[PDB]
């Protein structure tokens, strides 16, 4: 029973959790905290992620709060994280169950807490989302700017290492490997513009305020330092179609 | 130097961890805890395992227990020993045994996955992901519980490591931080196979289901066909050269 | 208001001011980590006691090595106060001071790193090893406490930075994340790369070996040095060539 | 500006703490994230509860959805509060502002966690019940069975050894001091029954399934074995009238 | 089913899985103190681990380290199991024998003095006073690690009980909270009360100086006995008198 | 026993800690950090105070350095000293110096309070009942700031003594646990003020704002009236019986 045979992603995670929870009774109070207990995954994922980055300093209950508030104000939030969530369950042979990313893909949850980050931003909360940002990329190993603007249908596989600058533009439907680097080259738009349905290779670097077009395929490793057209594959340092 | 090359590895690392107690009073409650108490390396690498990857929600004593339980297993333990002889040999920056054993990320992330693939053969698949998850988190590397990993490993820096599902290592081979070993919609194989005695380079990306031939050379490399035996592949994409 | 128009100190603690009159969630956290102190070495102590301490290691007793170190070689906070004013001269997304010293894993990792190197030079040998798996735990950078690294450092984003043992470092050098400075073979001695006053190093390039780079050279990004670099020379490729 | 003498009691808590984070910067993130950030005082209630009586076993976030869920299914335990709160302002002379024994009177505390633990125990949840008497008594010194039933204007002044029973049963506006045992001498009815108004000093016990009339005075020290009619002094080992 | 109509193990093994199966809040938590251990012991080494580890003592070893004492004395866990029977005996308030296993700081607090009095006659008296003053903090007890206790003993409500170095309690005794079983004088050596098999103390009842307490007698509840009492006599009052 | 009655107290208390730090490797970085790494007791005392008050909310750091500010105040460390060498004078249980020092809560309790006492009068009274509200938590005992307390106290076993605002201790007084010093609606004077050299036994009660003698003998006893200097008091209530 998937998204691309019949649906309801919420019930789905819960029976998967809750199969997993009856397995494992070393689990079963996380997995009744984390997800049982909620009426609604975007409350599950404001808790996990609240787990993930809470603090001595920040504690969980007001991260918690904070990211409920985000993901109230903001209706268009979730939207993205389901749309994610069929993502990675569409490309990523390694994902058999939708709790399994959302519980254990650190990509995910990287890029989920940067919706927030931004949606934070965005509201004049500068400080609160540097703060933000530094513990994701302590415990997530991931950089992405709060000001980066990110579309929805987005797969960050594995992650360690994804760097995302101030003026990156990511469209829809997008895949993204470990290592990847979008990166920049004085202010003023200078980080990349991807375009709908491209695929990043592993430690593929993308520097400057470039456009890569729809569809686009960079391969890992490459180090894209041009504009890329629609529907082209390019590879090598630098990456050349 | 009384080393294995030149012998007791637990009564070596004892003795060096009784000289550095002796040695650092701020942590030496802590060397004796992780170290001197214990009666086995085995439990040692399971205390130090839980310490590194327990967690409120995943209290230390009970996941101390399960790695010792899981270590059922007695040829991980060798696996253990191998891979720390492997790295005395191998890296200049190691000059005592207790040395990766304690402060090699590493080492530590390829232990923790043997456990976890001892743990995810057993049946126990969500706690094997959620070790995988917490490796990622604390080590920097992700390796799919599934992955089957030889003996005689080096993981040297580490940090980024990434090996798939299907991953197969042979023994006595050498990997530096930032290599990939991914994949390539469609599950079955899709993830590399590395033969015994090859070195892969740092940030040395190897892609699908492609064979790699003992001995071979493999750093920034993309490998993304099969490797003959012996032979040194450099460049993006990857070409036989040496 | 800059350096560049002064007070690194006074304009940090303004900064950070404004920072807890506005967030009433982090005021207590940077009245203690920031407000509070009369220094901004003692600023540098708690917070990467903060990041680093531990339920085996105290935070009280990692503060105080940290204080005890700066204390020996007050140069250290020279260097310190030169990296700060790098990352503003050459980081666009670093429009106030305080901003690297407390959300910057990079500053964090170079700054963590002098203290270490001074605590190794001393013969604490056990510890410093302790706080590089630390720092390569929560920063994701391995640097080795033997590494000697100068003053107007920026490491940029920072995530998977490895230098070695026998790793020399200039004056006013750029580095991004993912960069390797590191070793070839099984012997020891000079085995990491020494590189020169004013280099700029792309992400996720790789410069391996004893190799010398030579003053302003430019190591573009993806890039695999080998070879020594002349100086003012830009190098690309895998392997790198001249450009 | 006081209840004897005007008034809003969360008005005023909030003005109180507003002073009081601007005063302290040591403090002022604990009193936004504990009451400043919250919109009523019962939610304040839960989350300083949550933060005493967490644990790695007990997550402070499950803990205060509990106490949310508690007060939000009672309407009367929020009353109760605010009735304790003022006996604590009239009666108690160290008490000179509301916010002061909500934030820092173990005595409070104790008695609203057990107001909390009654309505668990009612509801049939006795484990947890359990669990958070035992917690009650560790960190508040206070040992009151979840079945006790208490009323509300009640002072537990100092509090440190308050013990009470299962069948204990208290009227409103009650004064009782530390040290005082409300204690038991085979089950069923075996532990006092305290009536309206009624003063107990510090260090007494009343023991055994026995009444205590209407505005009695118990003097500290004393050992209570027999009913007490109203309006009567008892002192003594044993009390006597 | 009840140990007066038996397994003791068994039946707490049930009634924990009961819990475990009703609050899910719980499960983890009493399958990791409870049911994977296959000895009582365990779980009692397991849970007053879990009560009074701290930062300063990792929890891990305080378990090893009350695993290996009563390993040193089997006789401990007789002890143990005798006291749960006394309570369930005893206490209206208990009708489950994981209840007091579990959520009765006064056994706690008990059988924690037992280890801790293992500990101190191997002259680990450092550990012995560490835990002493954290059993003090946690549970609100004050028993000195050379105190001699005897079997079937139920501590009610404990807060506020104390018991010097001297003192020697009897089996089958029931003690209430606010009990003190003082000293008197600045000169070491007896001057702890002893009290005998059955005695029953009630709450707040002071108990002071080296005096024999006779088997079966009742003191009352705040009481102050400053002289021996002779077997199977209540005294009351402030002094105690004999009634 | 080379004591004071036989001196430095700072070397032989880190004397005792060197020879247990050396006998228990479990404590050991413990010690040295709560003690042997100190210059001064008064440091060893503002460290080991917050290491027992701390918490999330107040970090052990901060309130350590409070501390040290707070001991501004030297005679504060005169009044400590006074304290240690009265436990070591009338305890029995009281072989070595860093023993209450490091495990009596009484001694934790009274010197915090004294801090409380300075921080307080200084005008910081948000902390000062914040820090109020959690001795009374960890030690079980509760002072009000306000509360004056001379020096050579010993408050032996602790559990459950109270001491209101306007309530007054001379020197040389040895309370026990359970004692209450009390109150009795309208603010003003109305907690007890104790004369120097008193005992108070176990569980005794005194209420009101009553002057309590020179020397006067208080276990048990209820004391609503002032107490001549000299008296033994026993009973409840309490009657001149010495």
């Amino acid at each position: 029973k998937n998204h691309l045979n019949t649906f309801d992603l919420w019930h789905t995670i819960r029976e998967e959790t809750a199969a997993a929870a009856a397995a494992e009774p070393m689990l079963a109070s996380f997995l009744h905290q984390t997800v049982l207990r909620h009426e609604s995954l975007g409350s599950v994922l404001a808790y996990h992620l609240s787990s993930k980055l809470g603090s001595p300093i920040m504690d969980v209950r007001a991260l918690f709060e904070i990211y409920q508030q985000a993901l109230g104000s903001d209706t268009q939030i979730s939207k993205c994280v389901e749309a994610d969530l069929k993502a990675i369950y569409e490309r990523d042979p390694a994902c058999d169950e939708y709790s399994l990313p959302l519980l254990y893909f650190k990509g995910f949850h990287a890029i989920q807490a940067h919706r927030i980050n931004h949606r934070l931003y965005l509201d004049g909360r500068k400080t609160l989302a540097y703060f933000l940002q530094n513990r994701m990329s302590e415990v997530f190993g991931v950089d992405i700017h709060p000001a980066a603007r990110l579309g929805y249908g987005l797969m960050l596989d594995h992650a360690t290492g994804f760097v995302a600058g101030e003026t990156a533009v990511l469209g829809n439907n997008i895949s993204i490997l470990h290592g990847v680097t979008l990166g920049g080259s004085e202010g003023g738009d200078r980080h990349p513009k991807i375009g709908d349905g491209v695929m990043i290779g592993a430690n593929a670097s993308i520097l400057g305020n470039i456009r890569i077009g729809s569809n686009a395929k960079i391969g890992a490793g490459s180090v894209v330092v041009s504009d890329v057209p629609p529907s082209i594959t390019v590879v090598g340092v630098p990456a050349k179609p």
